[PDB]
C-alpha cells in the first residue's frame, strides 16, 4: 500500500484508470474530428480548432485524473487508446452530434464513478469528480447540444452555407 | 484524389499515418513516465515535468504530421495508440534510457520516412521531415544522452542523491 | 563564367529563368483576377484584394528567383510574360479553381526544378527551392483548395449569397 | 454597357488598356535593370534598388490605371508584357539613359492619352492622367535627366569610380 | 559507439572533422587579412574590420560543426591549423580575391560533404549543411564577388583612392 | 622599417609573434576542451561553456597582441597552430589541471617576453604585457587553481557527483 493511500478503495482506483483511458480516448476522437475538419475537402477551420481544443481539454482531464490517482496513492495503469470509431465524420453537424454522444458517454462514466466513490464513502473522490468533471461535462454537453440545435435549424448539412456560417459565427 | 494532392505517393501517405501513430505512442509513453515520476514513492517533480513536456511535444509532432497529411491531400487514418511497454519505469535513469531508446526509434522511423520520400521524389515531404523532425530528434537524442550520461556518472540509480540532485539542477 | 559561379549547371540556370517567367506569369494572372473582381458588375472587394496579394507574392517569388540567379552567378534572361488565358474569370469559385490550377502548375514546375537540381547535385538550389517555394506552394494550394471547397459547399456560383459571404468572412 | 459607365469613350478604354500594358512593360524593364545591377560582375546595390523601386512604382501605376478602368466601367484587357529590349544594360549610365528614354516614351503615351481624353471631352480621365501620371512622369524624367547628367560629368562609364560613387551618394 | 549515434557514417564523421579544420583555417586566413589591413602601411580600418568579422564567422562555423559532431555522437579530432598561404595580402583587391577563392574552396568542401551525406543517406547532416553552411557560403561568395567587382572597376589597386573609398563606403 | 616603428627591437617583434602563436594555441586547446565536454558521454555543459569562454578569451589575447604588433610597426608572422596535445581530456578535473598547466606555460612565456622587453628597454611593451596579460594570467591561474582544488576535494573524478555539482555551482 502507498504511504499516502487513505480511504481509497481498489475499485475506485480501477474506475479512475478506466476514466483516464476514456478521457484519453475522447481526446483522440476530438483529435480525429479536428483532423477531419482540417481536410481540404472539408475545410472548416473553426470546426477543426474547436475540436482540437476539445481534444486538448480531454487530454488535460485525463492528466488531472492521473494526478488524482497519484495524489491518492493509486497506481496509474494505462491501456490502449482505441482508435476513434470512424475517420470520416462527414459533416460539422454529424461531428457535433458524435461529440455530444461522446460527452454524454464520458459524463455517464463519470456519474458511475461518482456513484462508486459514494458507495465506497470516498468523499474526496466524489468532491473531485463533481468539482472538476461533472460541471465541466454538463457545460460541455449543453454547449454541444446548442451547437447541434443551431446547425440543425440552419439546415445543416444539406444547407451548404449552414456549416460555413456556423463555423464563422459560433465557432469563430 | 484530393484536389490539392500533387506529388504525394500513397506509400508516403501510409508512412505519414504510421509516423502519426508512432508520435502519439511516444507522447503516451512520455505521459506514462510523467505519471510514474509523479508517484508518491518516486516523487521526482522535475522528472515528471520533463517527461510531461516531452509528451506534449510528441503530441504536437503528431498534430503537425496530421496537418502535413491534410496539407498534401492525404487522409489521416488513426490507429490504436498502444499502451506503453510498462507502467513502472523504476528510476530516473531507467526512464531516461527508455526515453533515449524511444527517441532513437522515432528518429529511425523518421529516417525511413525521409528515405521513402526521397525515393518517391517528394521534396516537400523530405524538406518537412528535415526541418521539423530530424533536427528536433537529433537534439532530443543528444539531450537524452546527456541526461543518461550525467545520471550514470552521478551514480543513479543506486546513488540515492543522484536522481534527486539531477532533478533539482538539470531538470529544475 | 561568373566569378561567383560554383556547382551551378547551365540547365539549372535555364530552369531558373523559366521559373522566373512562370512566377511572373502567375503574378500577371493574379493581377487579372484582381482586376476582374474589382469590376463594377463583379464587385467582390475581398476577392480582388486576395488575388492582388497573390499577384504581389508571385512577383516577390520571381524577384527571389532573380536574386538566386544572380547569387549563383547565373544570368537572368527575361521572356515575354504571356497574357492570362482569359480576362473574364466569371466567378469567385471559378477564379479560385483557376488559381488552384495555376498554383498546382507552378508547384509542378518547382518540383521539376528541384528534381533537376537534385540530378545536377546542386544542394544549395534544392534547399532554396524547398525552403522558399515548395512549402509556400503546398500552403497556397491547400488554402486555395479550402477556398474552393467552401465556395462549392456554399453553393457558389449559383448561390448568389455564397460568394458575397465568402468574400466577407473568409477573405475579409 | 457597364452600369457605371458614362462619358467613357471606347477609344479611351482602349488607350487605357494600352497604357496599362505600357506601364507593366516599363515595370518589367525596370525589373530587368534591377536584376542587371544585382549581378556579381556589376554589383551596384543602389542602382539595383533604385530600378527595383522604379519597377514597383510602374506596377503601381499600371494597377492605378486598372482601378481607373474599373471605376469608369471599362473592361481591362491584358496583353503580353513584352520582354525588355535587352538583358545587359552595360552600365549605370546606360541604364539611366534607357530609363530616361523609357520614361519619356511612357510620358509621350500618357500625353497622347490625355489628348484623346480631351478630344472625347472626358474631363475625369484628363484630370486623372494629369494629377496621377503627368506630374509623376515630369518628375521622373527630371530625376533621370539629373542622374544621367551627373553620371556623364563624373566620367561614367569609363571613370570607374563614377558609377560607384554615384551609387553610394545619389542612390544610397 | 556513442549512445546517441544513429545513421552517422564514419566517413561523415571524418568529413566533418576535416570541414572543422578547414573552417578553422579559413578563420585563421581571415585573421591574417585583418592583421595585414591593420598594418600602419596599409591602414584600411574597414577592410581589417570586415576580415576580422569573417574570421569570427568562420570560427563560429567551425564551432557549429563541432556542436554537430557532438550532437551526432561523432568524436571531434582536431588537426593542426595550417598557417595562411601568405602574410602579405598586398591590397584590398587582392585580399578580396583571395577571400573569394577561400570561400569558393570552403563551399566546394561543403558541397563534397553534402554529397557524402547524401550518399550515406544522412538526411540530418545534409539538411544541417544546406541550412547553415551552403546558403551562407553562397551569400558570402556573392558578397565577395561584388566587393571584387567594385574594387576592380574602381581601379584598385592602382587607383589609390579606390581602396580607400571602398573601405569608407562599402565596408564602413 | 615601419614609419611608426620606434624603440621596437626585432627580438621583441619575434617574441610577440611567438606569443601570438601561443595564445592561438591556447585558444585551440580550450576549444578542444569545450568540445570534449560537449560530448554526449561527458555532457558537462558548464565545463564546455567555461572552456569555450577561455578559448574566446585566448583568441582575444592573440588579437590584442597582433594589434600591438601593428601598433609598434612590427609585422605579424603567423605560424601553424599545433593541434592540442590530446582530444580526450578524460575529466573535468583533468581538463582543469591541463588548463592550469597551459595558463602557467602561457604566463611563463609572457614573463620571458616581459624580461626581453625589459632588456631591450621597451617600456611600452613591458607596460602592455603587465597591463593586459600578466594580471589576467595571474587571475586565470588562481581561478584554475581554485577550480582544481575544489574538484579534488569534492572527490573528482572518481566521485561521480563531484564534477556534476561543480559544473552546476561553480561553473553554472
Ligand atoms: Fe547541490
Ligand atoms: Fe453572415
Ligand atoms: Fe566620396
Ligand atoms: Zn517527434
Ligand atoms: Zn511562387
Ligand atoms: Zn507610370
Ligand atoms: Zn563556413
Ligand atoms: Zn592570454
Amino acid at each position: 500500500p502507498s504511504q499516502v493511500r487513505q480511504n481509497y478503495h481498489q475499485d475506485a482506483e480501477a474506475a479512475i484508470n478506466r476514466q483516464i483511458n476514456l478521457e484519453l480516448y475522447a481526446s483522440y476522437v476530438y483529435l480525429s474530428m479536428s483532423c477531419y475538419f482540417d481536410r481540404d475537402d472539408v475545410a472548416l477551420k473553426n470546426f477543426a480548432k474547436y475540436f482540437l481544443h476539445q481534444s486538448h481539454e480531454e487530454r488535460e482531464h485525463a492528466e488531472k485524473l492521473m494526478k488524482l490517482q497519484n495524489q491518492r496513492g493509486g497506481r496509474i495503469f494505462l491501456q490502449d487508446i482505441k482508435k476513434p470509431d470512424r475517420d470520416d465524420w462527414e459533416s460539422g453537424l454529424n461531428a457535433m452530434e458524435c461529440a455530444l454522444h461522446l460527452e454524454k458517454s464520458v459524463n455517464q462514466s463519470l456519474l458511475e464513478l461518482h456513484k462508486l466513490a459514494t458507495d465506497k464513502n470516498d468523499p474526496h473522490l466524489c468532491d473531485f469528480i463533481e468539482t472538476y468533471y461533472l460541471s465541466e461535462q454538463v457545460k460541455s454537453i449543453k454547449e454541444l447540444g446548442d451547437h447541434v440545435t443551431n446547425l440543425r435549424k440552419m439546415g445543416a448539412p444539406e444547407a451548404g452555407m449552414a456549416e460555413y456560417l456556423f463555423d464563422k459565427h459560433t465557432l469563430g
